[PDB]
């Protein structure tokens, strides 16, 4: 395999200081209920990109719950997934997400620079992106890579 370069939008630094991309998408649990980027505003928060196709996302789930238990607001982007399967996941396991955005065609992921899962965006209360983690967030990642910035956004 020859070299393959990710495009600039997929770099963790790409959307730093930029507003969360605009979108109008159905919620996972109710397709008649519509969500937009305005629903992400108000509190500093994580935006976690996940899919039922994603074994790493299954593994990350207990950590996301652990953060939610400590009052961390987490919104979920269900990316290019089976909706029925996604609803099951949100039922069978312990939903840490305050909102579950159905991004079935990946157009929101497209604007975010998403190229798999899990990926986690830290946003401020204005919905401006402040950090991006590619791959599983564990205690260590949270403690070192997110926690310090998240604390600043609360203050």
């Amino acid at each position: 395999r020859g070299s393959h370069m990710l495009d600039p939008s997929e770099l963790p630094s790409a959307l730093i200081g930029k507003p969360f991309p605009a979108f109008d998408l159905p919620s996972v649990q109710d397709p008649a209920r519509r969500l937009t980027e305005a629903d992400l505003k108000g509190k500093p928060a994580l935006v976690n990109v996940w899919g039922t196709w994603c074994p790493s996302c299954r593994v990350e789930h207990p950590e996301l719950t652990r953060l939610a238990e400590q009052g961390v607001v987490i919104y979920g982007i269900n990316y290019k997934d089976d909706n029925a399967a996604a609803i099951k996941w949100l039922n069978e396991l312990h939903n840490p997400y305050l909102l579950s955005i159905s991004d079935a065609d990946g157009t929101l992921g497209l604007d975010l620079g998403v190229y798999g899962a899990p990926e986690t965006y830290l946003i401020d209360k204005q919905g401006i992106i402040r950090h991006k983690i590619v791959g599983v967030v564990d205690q260590k990642v949270w403690r070192e890579q997110l926690a310090p910035l998240y604390q600043q956004l609360l203050d």
